[PDB]
């Protein structure tokens, strides 16, 4: 496993709704958000071999 | 760890001191497989796990 346990991307900007669509982030969100895609990036040992 | 114990590398061109002035040196030339950054890319294992 890494040891930051995460290689995510950039920028998400969460979001706040007008009406039937949602449109931006209003006084919540940050260029600034972190969730990585799929799973954590691994590698693999076959240990006790 | 990884192999070479680098993150990838970097350029890093080479500067000599011109006195005040900062004029690259001859001797450093144009791309050598410089330091990185602060540390290794590493990895985890729970060996004992």
């Amino acid at each position: 496993f890494p040891l930051g346990g995460s290689a995510a991307t950039d920028t998400y900007s969460g979001i706040k709704a007008n009406g039937q669509t949602w449109t931006a982030d209003d006084n919540y969100a940050d260029r600034g958000a972190e969730i990585e895609s799929g799973n954590i990036f691994a590698m693999e040992i076959n240990l006790a071999a």
